[PDB]
C-alpha cells in the first residue's frame, strides 16, 4: 500500500493520475 501522506514521487518511468499507474501515491494524496 502507500505510506504516510508523502510530497512529490517522480512517477517517470509511469505518470500518476491514471489506471494501475501510480505506485503508492494513491490512496495516499501527498500533503
Amino acid at each position: 500500500g502507500c505510506p504516510p501522506c508523502p510530497r512529490e514521487h517522480e512517477l517517470v518511468a509511469v505518470p500518476c493520475e491514471g489506471l494501475n499507474n501510480c505506485w503508492f501515491v494513491e490512496a495516499c494524496p501527498p500533503c
